[PDB]
């Protein structure tokens, strides 16, 4: 919450206090707690009247520290899943002097929520099977399209894991939040076609394009339409088998059952064969674009712009050749539709490939195989978010997919919604130039830069794994979908039971939106210990102190119990500042040692290596300082139910006090060096009895004195320096000057913030490179009505914000379970 | 029920009240008490003929709206089961140029009532496991005659895969209701081959003859002398083994043991094989043909019209390697002795007509060897007479249970074979499309759902969606069943007189035409209370945004599955309770175990998603898809129904008091009045946020008040169908006041046509737009101020009528009098 | 329109100018300048109104 006057600073609460255990449970953060404030929707579901496309930026009257009220100045909702592959430089389009941004994976399978055999895998053993050994019979008790020698193969040596649904519905996950964009236009805001590339503005209009493998600059159409894997050169291979008997001799443990209930006469039918060769295989299997009409500023140059999307760069899978079982009606022997297949047609789209494709074959021979990537470049304009819902509610007829999509959706969230980093200005709204690497240099939500690719495309390099997830293995996967197994996470339910985010035009605006408390409680994780940027990113192997190899060998998912994943230590203290801060629990799975069952979130999976959250200057040089900041802070304070002390709004100017400090009845002390002229604020006890920080010490987390350190580095004309006024190793921004989010194009009757209001100040350094301590100094002259303000004697006149605090309960209705519907109010007892 | 006054249309019940679960005993409604409605009707014009030929139309005055009676007016009766091949063109005959329209359903095992191993299976249960082998090489059964080895190989059977005679005996109905065609000229309507080629009359004299594949054009002969499948290149096998040592080696779990009963069912003793054969395999193994001598509306070209039953062009089966086993006769590749398993096996009469493996030899039955299927069922093609069915299924109810498992599979061929066109939109009464044209013979179920019309040429190389869920029959249990080593709860035998009467009889034909209008009515009123325009129902898996019109479709059709097991669609029940709380019979059903509880199902609870919908055509013939779902007229559901709902009542008499009037704010209704652009809209209801665009996740709510005034502002003449604001929608409206009215078909002598929205379909107000927006019903701000005083009872509206036994002819002069008026009345029983 | 909604939802403010007077609002006098009988030439002629 902002603050009315410093008596709700001074009693805000802690940070250790704000970091402890809770045992409530708590509701899903749905993104619509950010939704009812900067935007006129409060009430419920708006189709096509709510113009979204507006509605993309925190509003409110600010207030300056020369008595001036600001009457609608924004700050920007800053994530977007979006990369500009073309820049609009000198107010029209050239290709993108840049790499594009690559994650990947770390997919591996676990131990999740235990399986057992069903009734019906043990009537398939105790009966027919058993009584085959007295009859000379060799019958087929066939299950339901197979025969009872491919049902008899599975139903044996079960593996101790139990399955997680998580890649395949992370790239279900994926695919919908890539198909998501082609809507409508006032259903997805302008704000994230402006994220990075800000000299642009799109159009009400003409929707998005979601193309594939049409991007123009640094290969990225890998095959235009003779299509490879974007992740290593290859084509993968599809086979639709009817038997098991038919898959060669080689692979024939890889051979996926396709469940008769996902290919139903509901829809196409045929498309619900891609969604699962694409949910089962690989992602990405083809390069999506995201081409939009966009113009300048003043409005002249309407071209059309290429996006990629972040999560068509994520690589996940490792399965780049199928063998799909398919359902042959319902009893026959063994044997163009040989063996009475449904189908297997090849798309949409006509595919002169290596191969050759003509338009669209339909072909379910024996062996034949086709490509994979190919196969799936055909069902590529086709996949919209009604038909990956209705396949969703299909497969939550025979699975359990209510909680397994929602922590597989804020897993997309959690590495698809991407921030350009930061830059250090005196005021407001600081960007960066066109065609530049800072420009397009961007970070997660967890402050932490996304690594670019390093050659061209497709890429032989293979980089470092950014997070662990699991995976669905086939050979559980094919008795879990034929009823020979189940879990407890594998119940099944109904297609009401689906999330609310599936299938909704509002996916490109909730999950912009769900992404900022991820990096709130990660914002607040970094900045109660002020390391800085250069004591993060060469901290693991650092042989002096040995508290800071303990601090990022900790964040990090490096341990293990058993056989499964350990999460980390510290991402649970991430994970108990978002649930204390928000009120709102973050979706977890299950992992389990043995019987012990306990819960790993996006907050514990991360992986080391790879840079932290930088700030670039006003000339694009970097400020390795600070602590790892992001988004600017009013989003780290507004949009929040307890925000720790430290991190607090400065109150406005109401009578003759305005804003204050925390002194020596705190339990706190001036520093003041060798040299008479620069004196630091009233920091710990501990700051001058140390100067360099002992091989087991590290910063001590005080909100009284980080506050106070934030409360002098707002005066504009501070220097970093040390315990004796000595420089450091860091690079320090050129003047009394701040991280400051970015500048987008303005709109009529509408302002830039002014001084200190879109800045992120929280971002105290404490911990230099070398071991030593960070002071903020001021000069003696220049420091006395900073003292004298901490001495409650004084104020000092700071910039705010006008707007009021209100932050509502959840409502949990979130536009997906409407079932008040009158045509089962009386269809109710059958429920 | 006909509103003979106002009064009947206030005291009607409604939507909510007419939709709740009833628990009531509710006899089937049989087309043999539905004929009656049609037949002692109110008319003195009327010739009242006896003969079923004439009594096809729906006959009575009609009393218009400035007060004129018209005599002997028809509406067409529309239900046919017959694709006319050659259409009456140019006033003779040319073959036609459009495709055939096909059907397929989806099969799926039982698992419900289980089989109970009898007192036979466990009693030769201790001579295997304690190993009780006094048994020898050659003794049979007791007296029926396979083997005493098939303990050690279907004895040994473990399944709980005990199945239902649900998909033998619906193939087994389809071939009684192709050739109940051939009984005589007098006992089919003359309209059934009237209702897609309306060019035409039949004539009484020589009977239709029932062919097989002699049907001209777009392929259809299939194999028209060397016979083949039509859903697929095929041809199939069937091998007549004595026993299971004797087959393939590759096929024994799936060998049929023909029991003796069917080998004394019929008199032939191998027409049973052969309708055995039929019923277990595969459905259509041929395409059949009904030839019936037409002429032309004068008659002057006499002709032979080629029509294709709607019940042979459905794909039910899924086995085409069929190996029956055949009792022996006595207790003892050897072709010398060939009756060591077998009576006969013989090849058809005289139709021979043969290809590949020349199929005439009326005798072979060798140890094994392979036939052509399709060619034994060519063979035995024009020896399937409704009588032979007859005592097929006198003795199939003698060893199992078939009353209530044939009135079930009886009923869901209606609900697929009873097939329709669509509408077209006219002014009057009585419109029709062209001669040859797609849209004339464009036509629909009685689920207001597009029969899908074939792409490809006959032998189908893609086969299409499916439309409705059934079960099948399988031999792991006939087997079990057939030898008395099971026994099951649906299949307690029964007596020859307790075969549903349908079976064998002449007027079949007729019954299923009457037995699809109730059902027409009851998804008539289900698609008709929200209003959501025939391009939302078809769009709604194509392009949807919105969260509701997917619920939509979702629920009413069979989506859901969980093992082997035809889930009852939600939404489908509230079609089965507009059929029991407003026609008082309840429809007939089978028993499904879902999660171990017992529930009935219904042929209203099996469609499938997807497909096109019934909209309408105009004049010229182009789409109008701007209403919901109609497909037949306002007064079949209206003379049909014992109890109906508000919103589609009969218009009552022009020129009486008390005659037509409308639901205003008094009724908690509001007006919307876009005068601005001189254009009004009814006393609608409130909004609550329905205003211009609808909630995502919320539709139009369930008022009759209102739909009832909306119907009765698109009756005026001249009506807009724009938006809140008063733009365009996106969907296709038609040219005027012109509401989507019956098929025309030829009239008799004294006999008139409908006068003005008689025979129109005038309950499907449009409600929902393809946009999730709200569409209104607009006229003018002058020619609404006679509506609205009707809607403020300040004024009566003059709306065409039938004269139809309780309303009569309002003098244009109400001169009344005192009250009371009971002359003969208290004479009688008031 | 969205820091309009927002203030009628109490989560914003909207800067309107004012006047800087203050609330007072007295009671009715009754003398008006009508009725000034205190003059002394009729305390003493009181008694004979």
């Amino acid at each position: 919450p902002i603050s009315a006057d410093f008596s709700e600073v001074e009693n805000a609460p802690s940070f250790l206090s704000l970091a402890e255990n809770t045992d409530e449970v708590l509701k899903p953060y749905t993104g619509l707690e950010i939704q009812t404030i900067i935007t006129n929707i409060v009430g419920d579901a708006n189709p096509n009247q709510s113009r979204i496309f507006d509605q993309d930026r925190l509003r409110g009257n600010q207030y300056s520290a020369g008595g001036l009220v600001t009457q609608n100045a924004v700050s920007a909702i800053p994530f977007t899943n979006l990369i500009p592959r073309t820049i609009r430089v000198g107010n029209i389009l050239v290709n993108s002097a840049n790499r594009l941004q690559i994650t990947e994976t770390n997919v591996s399978e676990y131990y999740s929520n235990p399986i057992i055999a069903t009734k019906l895998s043990e009537m398939i053993s105790d009966q027919v099977k058993n009584n085959q050994f007295s009859t000379w019979r060799r019958d087929n008790t066939s299950l339901q399209g197979f025969n009872a020698f491919d049902i008899a193969t599975i139903n044996t040596a079960i593996l101790p894991n139990g399955l997680s649904l998580e890649s395949m519905l992370l790239k279900l996950s994926l695919l919908h939040s890539i198909k998501a964009m082609n809507v409508d236009a006032a259903s997805i805001n302008r704000s994230q076609y402006q994220v990075i590339d800000h000299n642009t503005v799109p159009t009400i209009g003409a929707p998005a394009v979601v193309g594939v493998n049409n991007s123009p600059v640094f290969g990225e159409d890998c095959g235009g339409n003779n299509p490879v894997y974007p992740f290593g050169g290859g084509t993968g291979a599809i086979a639709f088998h009817v038997t098991l008997q038919t898959v060669p001799d080689e692979r024939k443990s890889y051979a996926i059952f396709v469940p008769p209930a996902i290919l139903q006469a509901t829809s196409d039918a045929n498309e619900a064969l891609a969604l699962f060769a694409l949910s089962m295989s690989e992602w990405p299997h083809a390069l999506y674009t995201v081409t939009k009409q966009t113009t300048d500023l003043a409005g002249a140059n309407a071209g059309q712009q290429v996006f990629i999307p972040t999560q068509s760069t994520i690589h996940i899978g490792g399965r780049r050749v199928l063998d799909l079982i398919i359902p042959r009606r319902e009893i026959a022997p063994n044997p163009v539709r040989p063996q009475a297949g449904p189908d297997a047609t090849a798309g949409a789209i006509p595919l002169a490939a290596g191969q050759l494709f003509n338009m669209n074959f339909i072909g379910a021979p024996a062996f034949e195989e086709w490509p994979l990537t190919s196969y799936l470049y055909s069902w590529a304009g086709r996949f919209d978010i009604t038909t990956i819902r209705q396949y969703m509610g299909r497969l939550a007829t025979m699975v359990g997919v209510k909680d397994a999509y929602w922590a597989a959706h804020e897993l997309n969230v959690a590495l698809s919604q991407v921030a350009p980093k930061m830059t250090t200005a005196a005021g407001g709204w600081a960007a960066q130039a066109a065609n530049s690497a800072q420009q397009s240099d961007v970070c997660y939500s967890s402050l932490l830069t996304v690594t670019r690719s390093a050659a061209n495309f497709p890429l032989a390099n293979q980089p470092a794994a950014d997070m662990r997830v699991y995976d669905t293995d086939p050979a559980t996967w094919n008795k879990v979908a034929l009823g020979l197994a189940t879990a407890a996470n594998l119940v099944p339910e109904q297609s009401m039971d689906v999330p609310f985010v599936v299938g909704d035009a509002r996916t490109s605006f909730w999950e912009r939106l769900q992404a900022i408390p991820m990096c709130i409680a990660w914002t607040m994780y970094y900045h109660s210990r002020g390391i800085t940027t250069l004591a993060w990113d060469n901290a693991y192997t650092d042989n002096t102190n040995k508290w800071l190899q303990k601090m990022v060998r900790n964040t990090f998912s490096t341990t293990q119990s058993v056989g499964t994943i350990i999460p980390a230590r510290y991402g649970k203290i991430v994970c108990n500042l978002y649930k204390n801060m928000f009120h709102r629990a973050p979706a977890y799975v299950a992992t389990s040692v043995g019987g012990k069952e306990l819960h790993i979130t996006h907050f514990e999976r991360w992986l080391p290596g790879g840079t932290y959250a930088n700030v670039y200057s006003g000339a694009g040089a970097v400020v390795n300082c600070f602590s790892p900041v992001l988004i600017p802070d009013i989003w780290c304070q507004y949009f929040t139910a307890k925000l720790p002390l430290f991190a607090g709004a400065f109150p406005p100017a109401q009578g003759q006090n305005s804003t204050k400090g925390f002194n020596s009845k705190q339990g706190l002390m001036i520093h003041r060096n060798q040299n008479n002229n620069l004196v630091a604020p009233y920091l710990e006890k501990f700051a001058d009895n140390s100067s360099y920080f002992p091989v087991g010490q590290g910063p001590e987390i005080n909100d009284m004195a980080t506050w106070n350190g934030r409360l002098w580095m707002t005066t504009g004309n501070v220097q970093y320096l040390d315990y004796s006024g000595a420089a450091i190793v860091e690079a320090v921004p050129p003047a009394g000057e701040l991280p400051v989010g970015k500048q987008i194009p303005l709109l009529a009757g509408e302002n830039a913030p002014i001084e200190l209001t879109n800045a992120a100040t929280t971002c105290v350094p404490r911990y230099s490179n070398d071991g030593r301590r960070i002071f903020t100094y001021l000069t003696t002259a220049q420091s006395v009505i900073p003292v004298q303000a901490c001495n409650r004697a004084a104020n000092l006149a700071r910039s705010c914000w006008l707007l009021s605090n209100v932050y509502a309960e959840p409502a949990l209705q979130a536009l997906g379970d409407e079932v008040e519907d009158a045509f089962d109010t009386l269809t109710n007892s059958s429920f």
